[PDB]
């Protein structure tokens, strides 16, 4: 079983690698299509030092209301993906848009690390 922050990585950190077809390739490779068309997500395309640093950044009130949350100081290259009207599992079809803007995280543990991606501002 992977830990959150492995999940974290898994549905949010690409600092590698764009294309239309960028959200319908990642999505799948990364498991987020396996037992369901997950709604939306976004890719964070920075290092993963750069994402982890953000738990030491802005605190900030979570979508949620617990208090675990931090917005980075920098605007950061993000992908969102949202899944389009004739999607349908199990072929999930997405929208690719890509965008610079701030991230907010959620982070827990030691090390402290973000393991849920809460918005972009």
């Amino acid at each position: 079983k992977e830990t959150a922050a492995a999940k974290f990585e898994r549905q949010h950190m690409d600092s590698s690698t764009s294309s239309s077809n960028y959200c319908n390739q990642m999505m799948k490779s990364r498991n987020l299509t396996k037992d369901r068309c997950k709604p939306v997500n976004t890719f964070v395309h920075e290092s993963l030092a750069d994402v982890q640093a953000v738990c030491s950044q802005k605190n900030v009130a979570c979508k949620n209301g617990q208090t675990n949350c931090y917005q980075s100081y920098s605007t950061m290259s993000i992908t969102d993906c949202r899944e389009t009207g004739s999607s349908k599992y199990p072929n999930c079809a997405y929208k690719t848009t890509q965008a610079n803007k701030h991230i907010i995280v959620a982070c827990e543990g030691n090390p402290y690390v973000p393991v849920h991606f809460d918005a972009s501002v």
